RNA sequence: GCGAGCGUAGUUCAAUGGUAAAACAUCUCCUUGCCAAGGAGAAGAUACGGGUUCGAUUCCCGCCGCUCGCCCC
């Protein structure tokens, strides 16, 4: 038969009542979610056992949609299970319950996808997954780590069943009202009374006069009750205080600045209320309980650390951190290995080392004792150092010999190495090599050991005997588990040599790169059935590979009516949420009504497709509804209602930013030198620039921001010279993306970057090396890339002042210099990325930092010129005079003259300087620089050898100093010769 | 508050249970006199305290200050 709603509860309660949980009633006050119940938030704190499963309604006014959208409701029923402490069968009891509910496990793709839950409202976080069943997200699984502010001890396991969608996906209905509550009655005919009127109340009839005066009253009452050591009512009032904030948010009378205040007040109250329950319960003595705590031949060596599911971006790191650090320890312990190779899978990190000997290399080593002079006197017995050395290393005195090195030659002795049996070494060393792995995030399950996910078994084998060592309370043995619910639930490996053959007997494709050649070899074969090809982005396949133990591709179909949507919406929906493979025809290369998904294991073919297409054709209904509602009005009207998006608390929303950009675009369009004839269209592009951010299709599809504006503009009936400008206001979006290539778009891009930098530097928000409050480095790197990779002249210090003029607040002259220095420092980092020597760019950029393109075309050429074998000659000559200038500055008062000039050497040098100064101007490049400076070198030697520039007469000294300074000042405007390596 | 990483000439850097190395800068001098260019020498140091050992820049502990997460925000 078909499962009904009122007996799924009866099957989910009588099951958890047999494991040992104590079922209780629902909440009392309107809870905004399934966690804020006092039976879970206040009871996980403190060392007492707690096993509870219950069912509760959840009310969220923010998700009210008049009860028409088949996905979002204002009242959904959840099932909560809390286990503490975790008994080790955490994710096996869940599968047993799922089987007992009525659905089979052997014919449904049940997989875990990593998802980290975190809620700043009450201060909690943890690590866990969401359970996918044929593409439906039906269950949340989470190991807690922290509640309020206390650290959990011991950690707890939370299993949340979203019960309204399980039956909606199991029965086969498409709407939500079509769910049947019982045999005879339905869900949509008795639970819409508390839906429609509640939606109407939460949307446009909730009187806001009383809510904003009940919120503070409840906060004050909660504080007063908490001050009297009354925990339960104090926390009870917090729930009805936090409900008022949500109902205020639903109406829309909360600004973007009071949100932080409300969140801070609520979290402070929750933090100061949570740490009172622990202090209250400790005085009662914890009535519930308390928690505590002969030579052979080289044979193979296998190490496997069987854990639970790991994120797709941690297997790659761990399988390298293990093998790289393991191929080093055996070298430290003078072991002899063969071919070492590591394998990774979402449930294990194996390393196989072949031909590992059973013994160590017993060889003698020569030590290095004290100096011979110190340890041996001129006459008599050797001093105390020699005897100390002998008694330390247990060697005879005659064994000492003298070898000549350094000043004091040496004292040397020969000692053994104490060869062990090559098994005790591994026994004593493995607990360090295993624990040496580190991850960006970690957790604990039953001890104080840090790891990405819980470890469930360890299989460390060498030849025929087992290496005995215990890690995290697990003893290493000779058993390994394969596919769950399969016939080979757990198998025994008799010898480490016959290991990789056993796993492929269980169907597991352990090799990391082998799975790619079986995914992409079948996905292409399945395409030719309809005459097409797949789309395989690297960032998609790299993550699809590390989610499957034994891949199996299946194709599926959907209706053609969804082809009217934009091409970049279907691809985004397919590839960013469900991780499918789109299909494109070879001829007329648009989208096709097909998709390819990857199952996991041995599953029924028909059921997975029939249950997966019903999700793919359920997402597109929402997408099409949003698109149709979003194309009712043209793009012009959306520019007014963007004020709900804040830019900065001190600067404001996006409307002010757009007005500033459209005001200051004219000057920037003139600094870049773009012709006047194109100035009108630019002034119109900013009229609609960055207006897609308030649209409906972009509210939830963040990645589509920037292109949907172009699509709307094209549909509106505007010229093609403005849609490209609208689209290219966000490029580049990520590293490696394309750059703007149309002239009107460059102006908008650089104007936006400059305004965003100036505004955020006006409030003083300089990021550090680690934190990125706004990613200003990314913006600067985009700006310099746009300026350089497009060959456009610019003046940074002149444009920045103009940009800062229209800022709402006055900004001092130090911020512009700080921004210029920051951009210069980023330009240096960019220029040292293509192999340019650091000392060359470091010298060019201290003088050519104004126009980035000029600097990029000068520093890429001066390095190439520096290999002419004459570069050091010019470097030595030009600034040989410079080191004389520093010191006395009396000669700077006057300049040269032809009255007190001395013998013809200085006159010839001055004539040569006058000749060469004509070709050197600040607007010259370096092509003719050295070719013109070569003629000045010859008189310089004669001058410095035959003028005696020593200051004997004040007038001649001043004149000579001035002449020398003006000779040495020529490169002022081209490059500097201080950071020069030749110097 | 709570973890890690650290600390050697003025700067940059070598090594290991044992008489502390090298560049650069400074200085003293030899070339025809002042800078460049060839040579010789000089001085220059283990953040600080204790413990054990014949003997620790090295092993253990205390403190000083720096840098990074977390706390706060």
């Amino acid at each position: 038969s078909v499962l009904t709603f009122q007996q799924a509860i009866q099957r989910l309660q009588d099951y958890w009542a047999s494991v040992g949980c104590a079922v209780m009633q629902c909440s009392n006050t309107e809870v905004g979610a399934g966690t804020m119940n006092p039976l879970t938030f206040l009871r996980v704190l403190g060392p007492e056992p707690w096993n509870v499963a219950y069912v509760e309604p959840s009310i969220r006014p923010d998700d009210s949609r008049y009860g028409d959208n088949p996905n979002r409701l204002q009242r959904h029923t959840q099932f909560q299970v809390i286990l503490k402490p975790d008994p080790g069968n955490s994710q096996d009891l869940f599968l047993h319950s799922l089987s007992a509910l009525g659905i089979n496990v052997r014919e449904h793709d049940i997989r875990f996808v990593e998802d980290n839950w975190e809620s700043p409202v009450l201060g909690a976080w943890g690590l866990g997954w969401e359970v996918w069943m044929d593409g439906m997200e039906i269950t949340q699984f989470t190991y807690f780590q922290q509640s309020g502010s206390l650290p959990l001890l011991p950690v707890s396991v939370e299993i949340t069943y979203g019960l309204e969608r399980i039956l909606m996906s199991l029965q086969g209905v498409d709407h939500f009202k079509n769910i049947q509550y019982t045999k005879g009655i339905t869900y949509g005919e008795l639970f819409l009374e508390n839906e429609k009127e509640m939606s109407a109340y939460y949307l446009e009839h909730a009187n806001v006069d009383n809510i904003q005066k009940h919120f503070d009253d409840f906060e004050e009452e909660a504080r007063s009750l908490l001050s009297l050591w009354l925990p339960i009512p104090a926390y009870d009032h917090v729930l009805k205080a936090s409900h008022a904030f949500n109902i205020l948010d639903s109406r829309g009378f909360v600004g973007v600045t009071e949100r932080a205040r409300y969140f801070g007040r609520m979290r402070s109250l929750a933090r100061q209320c949570a740490q009172l329950w622990v202090k209250t319960r400790e005085n009662l003595g914890y009535p519930l309980g308390t928690y505590q705590e002969v030579v052979g031949q080289p044979r193979a060596f296998v190490l496997e650390i069987g854990t639970e599911e790991l994120p797709p971006h941690d297997v790659i790191e761990a399988t390298k951190q293990l093998e790289k650090s393991l191929i080093q320890i055996l070298e430290k312990r003078r072991l002899s290995h063969g071919k070492v190779r590591s394998y990774g899978t979402p449930r294990r990190l194996a390393v196989v080392v072949e031909n590992l000997n059973m013994k160590q290399m017993e060889e003698e080593i020569e030590l290095r004792g004290p100096p011979v002079a110190k340890a041996f006197d001129q006459e008599g017995r050797p001093t105390k150092a020699a005897e100390g050395f002998c008694r330390k290393n247990n060697v005879p005195i005659d064994s000492l010999y003298r070898r000549t090195d350094g000043k004091t030659e040496y004292i040397y002795a020969r000692v053994k190495e104490s060869a062990r049996f090559a098994d005790e070494v591994l026994t004593e060393d493995l607990p360090t090599i295993i624990s040496g792995i580190s991850f960006p995030k970690s957790m604990r399950w039953n001890s104080n050991i840090v790891f990405s996910r819980p470890i469930r078994w360890i299989f460390a084998l060498h030849g025929d005997l087992i290496v005995p060592f215990c890690f995290a309370g697990i003893s290493s043995g000779n058993q390994s588990c394969g596919l769950r619910n399969s016939s080979l639930a757990n198998f025994k490996v008799e010898a480490a040599e016959l290991y990789l053959h056993t796993l492929e007997k269980a169907g597991i494709l352990i090799d990391m790169q082998e799975r790619k050649q079986r995914i992409l070899h079948d996905s292409s074969i399945l395409a030719e059935g309809v005459g097409g090809d797949i789309i395989a982005p690297d960032s998609l396949v790299q993550e699809v590979i590390n989610l499957v133990e034994a891949p199996m591709p299946i194709i599926g179909r959907y209706d053609v009516s969804f082809l009217a949507l934009p091409k970049d919406v279907l691809i985004t929906v397919m590839q960013k949420h469900q991780k499918y493979f789109p299909v494109t025809s070879k001829t007329m290369g648009n989208l096709l009504p097909c998709f390819i998904t990857v199952a996991n294991g041995a599953i029924k073919e028909e059921v997975v497709r029939k249950g997966n297409e019903a999700v793919l054709r359920a997402r597109y209904e929402d997408a099409k509804f949003f698109y149709k509602m979003d194309t009712q009005k043209k793009l012009s009207e959306f520019r007014d209602q963007l004020s709900s998006i804040l830019f900065h608390e001190r600067l404001g929303t996006m409307l002010d930013k757009m007005k500033r950009v459209e005001n200051t675009v004219a000057e920037v369009a003139l600094l870049l030198g773009i012709n006047e004839k194109m100035i009108p269209a630019i002034k119109d592009a900013a009229a609609l620039a960055m207006s897609d951010l308030a649209t409906n299709i972009v509210t939830e599809f963040t990645s589509l921001a920037g292109i949907m504006a172009r699509h709307y503009a094209l549909r509106d009936g505007l010229s093609e010279q403005i849609a490209e400008a609208l689209f290219e206001i966000t490029l580049p979006r990520f590293s490696g993306d394309v750059f703007p290539k149309t002239d009107p778009g460059i102006v908008l891009a650089v104007t936006d970057r400059l305004d965003s930098l100036v505004g955020l530097f006006g409030a003083g928000c300089q990021p550090s090396s680690t934190n990125d409050p706004f990613g200003l480095r990314r913006i600067s790197y985009g700006l310099v890339q746009i300026l350089v990779e497009n060959k456009k002249n610019f003046d940074l210090t002149k444009a920045l002042t103009l940009v800062a003029e229209e800022q709402p607040i006055t900004i001092d002259s130090g911020v512009i210099d700080e921004v210029v220095q920051f951009v210069t420092r980023r330009l240096e980092q960019l220029l040292v990325d293509e192999g340019i020597n650091c000392e060359i760019v470091r010298s060019v950029l201290i003088e050519r930092a104004n126009c980035p393109y000029l600097a990029s075309q000068t520093a890429i050429e001066m390095e190439a010129f520096s290999r002419t074998e004459d570069f050091p000659k010019i470097v030595e000559a030009y600034s040989r005079p410079t080191r004389i200038i520093r010191g006395k500055e009396i000669g700077s008062a006057l300049e040269v003259d032809a009255s007190v000039f001395e013998k013809d050497e200085e006159r010839a040098l001055w004539s040569a300087y006058l000749e060469v100064a004509d070709k050197i101007h600040p607007g010259v490049d370096i092509k003719a620089f050295a070719d013109a400076s070569l003629e000045l070198l010859q008189p310089l030697e004669d001058f410095f050898t035959n003028v005696f520039v020593m200051a004997e007469d004040e007038k001649v000294r001043n004149n000579r100093l001035a002449l020398l300074t003006k000779v040495a000042s020529l490169p002022k405007g081209i490059a500097d010769l201080s950071v020069l390596p030749g110097f």
